[PDB]
């Protein structure tokens, strides 16, 4: 839409108040003109045709219950854009300020979110397994990071390359969560998962096995479900990433942590400079070591920590 930039106010999925960048032209639209070529949020109206209708509101106030997932998708896409730009100097997911589009209210009781090759899509959840998925900043960043990966490494979504693809999305989803300083943790999906159960989450980076995912290469899933276990074997890389950042002793191997900022810098460089569509875990290790080398030198601690971390999860 062509119109005047302005700022609206609303309440997100978790009942928190926030301001959002809108555009005025008869109606107020969920269109943010302050970031690249824009952030656009659409109403899919419980159907599965996409993108649906650009979100329009009569008074620039978004306190209706139906409004909540739109508010959060719009706002958290903005935060995620700011992260990539401010921290990694990347302009949107393609690096050339591509417009970011999201649809909410996809289908009925849909317990998932996804990037469809062109935009982000969020279900409302069934109210037992999930609440509307856009309420989790680690969810939103997970999804936008799939876009970044597609435009960079292009990791195919099956077997080991697909688990790397998934790990990258969980890792940057977590880094954005810390960036926004929004009750940050090394857990995945805790804000929107199982609203009847406190303290849990969909996945854990600090301890994947807590929710049944492998934390060692020896325990990798070798079947064909979940595209050869992309959301399962991701736990092996998530643990590795957690150790590089935070440190720890895992299966007898001790890792000195180097912190989140360096974690992000090393994995961003690996993703954008060295990974390929068919990279496997062993190639990821090579890429990570080379990136750390690039950044910190071959006899640095950072390089040492990267090696220890992959050793700890059994990836040579
Ligand atoms: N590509 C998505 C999966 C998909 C494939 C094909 C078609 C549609 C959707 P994703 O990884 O982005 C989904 C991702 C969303 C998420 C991210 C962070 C935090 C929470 C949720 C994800 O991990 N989804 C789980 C959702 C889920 C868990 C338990 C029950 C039912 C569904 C899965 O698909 O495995
Ligand atoms: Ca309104
Ligand atoms: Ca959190
Ligand atoms: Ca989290
Ligand atoms: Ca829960
Ligand atoms: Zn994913």
């Amino acid at each position: 839409i062509t119109g005047t930039s302005t700022v609206g106010v609303g309440r997100g999925v978790l009942g928190d108040q926030k301001n959002i960048n809108t555009t005025y032209s008869t109606y107020y639209y969920l269109q943010d003109n302050t970031r690249g070529d824009g952030i656009f949020t659409y109403d899919a109206k419980y159907r599965t045709t996409l993108p649906g209708s650009l979100w329009a509101d009569a008074d620039n106030q978004f306190f209706a219950s139906y409004d909540a997932p739109a508010v959060d998708a719009h706002y958290y896409a903005g935060v995620t854009y700011d992260y990539y730009k401010n921290v990694h100097n990347r302009l949107s997911y393609d690096g050339n300020n591509a417009a970011i589009r999201s649809s909410v209210h996809y289908s009925q009781g849909y317990n998932n979110a996804f990037w469809n090759g062109s935009e982000m899509v969020y279900g409302d959840g069934d109210g037992q397994t999930f609440i509307p998925l856009s309420g989790g900043i680690d969810v939103v960043a997970h999804e936008l990071t799939h876009a970044v990966t597609d435009y960079t490494a292009g990791l195919i979504y099956q077997n080991e390359s697909g688990a790397i693809n998934e790990a990258i999305s969980d890792i940057f989803g977590t880094l954005v969560e810390f960036y926004a300083n929004k009750n940050p943790d090394w857990e995945i999906g805790e804000d929107v998962y199982t609203p009847g159960i406190s303290g849990d989450s969909l996945r854990s980076m600090s301890d994947p096995a807590k929710y049944g995912d492998p934390d060692h290469y020896s325990k990798r899933y070798t079947g064909t479900q979940d595209n050869g276990g992309v959301h399962i074997n991701s736990g092996i890389i998530n643990k590795a990433a957690y150790l590089i950042s935070q440190g720890g002793t895992h299966y007898g191997v001790s890792v000195v942590g180097i912190g989140r900022d360096k974690l992000g810098k090393i994995f961003y460089r690996a993703l954008t400079q060295y990974l390929t569509p068919t990279s496997n875990f062993s190639q990821l290790r090579a890429a990570a070591v080379q990136s750390a080398t690039d950044l910190y030198g071959s006899t640095s601690q950072e390089v040492a920590s990267v090696k220890q971390a992959f050793d700890a999860v059994g990836v040579k």
